[PDB]
């Protein structure tokens, strides 16, 4: 077999999308050997399906205390330690041939090219936001704005930088850099569809031979409190719940949470809500226990992908991060809008006015009730639901042809699979 090692970024929206792919390419007959750090291994919790040989490598440092200092330190402790990994990997058959490395390391193209491998770097967020850190690169922008191939956008539609504070100028630069070295990287993936983004893709792929393999997801390493979540929702008819999920690194405050409580509350329909067991005691005093009784399930994770693909899920308050867009698009499901920082901003942007299959919480800087109960019914009752529905809909059946024999997905998964040759 052509043995792959794939290096994610050690947070779950940067490990999940590269695990499909792993998963897509481990059922063509390659070899996987999944790289992550000790502290992801930690929450790792099953893994023997998958048939993926795991290792692990130091932490190498808590990133948010100090980005400049410890986002330097994990680097220079992820290329020793990885370069210490390959060489043992090189004492077993088979060999490892390519290293599929996040695109947020564009200095791992360096540990591949020196242990004799190719380098794919893999980007987890679409070609229409990847465009935005380009042009930070050029310099043709820095952290009304117009943009090749993007719509027109707000101040508050870029990516969100200034959420970080003093970190704000070492993510700003860390964004820019994954695109200093894309001329040498011998295949860059990115985890879209065409269709999706049809002119800045093509503008994109003029400049370098970039393949879309997206959407990966077609399943999960840590606990997702599968059977609880799939009765609830088997005892809920089509089109009554509301799923909600800021995802696995934001933490809203307590001032957000009651305010969201509140709104779920209120708004009288069924919800599934996520909530990270970190961030429970955060949630008014009785809520999980009591209050959220009669119409609510609230549980620390769930399987998103299962949640998202079932009949009973009439839409998703989410955070915008793009695996969680990406999902709710193939699976038909429009969203509710409550972007955090980075990347969201601009795709909740693409969401509500490109996409067109969700709408947009206008803050006060806290969203209120109010606000989120009317989202509710712009999407749940309103006119206007209904066509973000069919949007969703139509959207779905484009990702689905993509994944499928002849699509632009499939062909390009296919084209990268048999240039390992
Ligand atoms: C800064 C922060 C904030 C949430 C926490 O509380 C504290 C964090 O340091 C955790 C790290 C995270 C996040 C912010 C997003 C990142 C830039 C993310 C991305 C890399 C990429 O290519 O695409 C986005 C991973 C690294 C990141 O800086
Ligand atoms: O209860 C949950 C919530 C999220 N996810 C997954 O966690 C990832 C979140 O990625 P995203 O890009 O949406 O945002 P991030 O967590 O990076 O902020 C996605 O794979 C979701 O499907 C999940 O499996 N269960």
């Amino acid at each position: 077999p052509i043995h792959i090692l794939a290096f994610p970024f050690p947070a779950k929206g940067h490990i999940n999308p590269l695990l499909h792919l792993c998963n897509r390419l481990a059922s063509k007959g390659f070899k996987i050997t999944l790289i992550t750090t000790v502290s992801t291994l930690k929450s790792v919790k099953t893994s023997k399906a998958n048939g993926i040989d795991i290792e692990s490598i130091p932490d190498g440092i808590v990133m948010e205390m100090n980005m400049e200092l410890y986002f330097k330190q994990f680097k220079a402790s992820a290329i020793e330690n990885t370069t210490k990994l390959i060489q043992k990997l090189k004492t077993k058959n088979p060999l490892p041939k390519v290293l599929i490395y996040d695109s947020s390391m564009p200095w791992i193209l360096e540990v591949a090219h020196e242990q004799g491998l190719l380098g794919a770097s893999f980007f987890t967020q679409p070609c229409s936001v990847s465009a935005i850190y380009y042009h930070m690169l050029q310099g043709t922008i820095k952290l009304m704005v117009s943009l090749p191939y993007l719509p027109l956008l707000e101040i508050k539609d870029l990516p969100g930088v200034q959420q970080f504070e003093d970190n704000s100028e070492a993510v700003a630069e860390l964004l820019a850099d994954q695109f200093s070295n894309i001329d040498d990287v011998d295949y860059v993936l990115f985890n879209t569809f065409d269709a999706l983004e049809i002119e800045v893709v093509n503008w994109m792929g003029s400049k370098w031979p970039i393949l879309t393999v997206g959407p990966t997801a077609p399943n999960y390493l840590f606990e997702t409190n599968t059977e609880v979540c799939m009765k609830w929702l088997d005892q809920r008819e089509i089109d009554t719940v509301i799923y909600v999920s800021f995802g696995s690194l934001a933490s809203l405050t307590e001032e957000q949470m009651e305010q969201v409580s509140q709104a779920l509350i209120r708004s009288n329909c069924y919800f599934l809500w996520v909530v990270r067991e970190e961030e429970e005691n955060k949630l008014p005093k009785d809520f999980k226990e009591t209050t959220s009784k009669k119409k609510g399930l609230v549980i620390n994770w769930c399987p998103q992908l299962d949640v998202l693909a079932h009949k009973s899920v009439a839409c998703f308050m989410t955070h915008c991060g793009w695996n969680s867009t990406l999902e709710a698009l193939c699976s038909g499901v429009p969203m509710i809008c409550m972007p955090q920082w980075a990347d969201q901003t601009t795709n909740a942007k693409l969401i509500e006015h490109v996409w067109k299959i969700g709408v947009g919480v206008n803050k006060s800087g806290i969203v209120k009730r109010e606000e989120i109960e009317d989202c509710i019914r712009q999407v749940i009752e309103s006119e206007r639901g209904k066509e973000l529905k069919r949007n969703a809909i139509k959207w779905k059946e484009l990702a689905k042809e993509a994944v499928s024999e002849g699509g632009s997905s499939c062909n390009n998964i296919q084209e990268f699979s048999s240039s390992l040759l």
